[PDB]
């Protein structure tokens, strides 16, 4: 399955208001324990800080990006998370949503 | 005139949407430059992360705050920052804007 999440950027810091099954499998966590979240709570010890305080102001400007970062799943096995985050606008091209998929690293080194 | 900036937790972290005159004068940057920007964006090398840490805890919980910490003028200049930040709500008491109030430092030792 894709791996996807929903996040409502007009709602304080950004939490997940829905998650994929997909997303669920690649980071064992449940939907109880998603919802409601930021994206960052999959981050931990080696995951770049630099990256996501890059993230964070490409965010903030509404900028579509792809990032690649050290994520662990809820048992805290490391995973490289190919992220691609982008703006959901509604009719008038006003931000409603991000759409964040994680990629699948099959063929990425 | 009295420093102060409002933001909107409602777009993607936090950006600054209104700087009173007072505000540029104590940082040294213009209208355009600040507008969008998240207030972090004043910190620098000197600045305490455990601060920083805990201003961002309590940020994303909606909480009201007061903190002091070291900034840096457009130039380069460092000051204490006494910094109180405080959430407005709706008539309905949902998050709608954050206050932030440079206080002056003068007799604070």
């Amino acid at each position: 399955e894709k791996s996807f999440v929903i996040t409502d950027p007009r709602l304080p810091d950004n939490p997940i208001i829905f998650a994929s099954d997909g997303f669920l499998e690649l980071t064992e966590y449940s939907r109880e324990e998603i919802l409601g979240r930021n994206g960052r709570f999959l981050q931990g010890p080696e995951t770049d800080q630099d990256i996501v305080s890059g993230a964070t102001d490409a965010i903030r400007d509404q900028r579509e990006i792809t990032v690649q970062l050290i994520n662990y799943t809820k048992s805290g096995k490391k995973f490289w998370n190919l992220l691609h985050l982008q703006p959901m606008r509604d009719q008038k091209g006003e931000l409603q949503y991000f759409i964040g998929v994680q990629l699948d690293g099959e063929f990425i080194p």
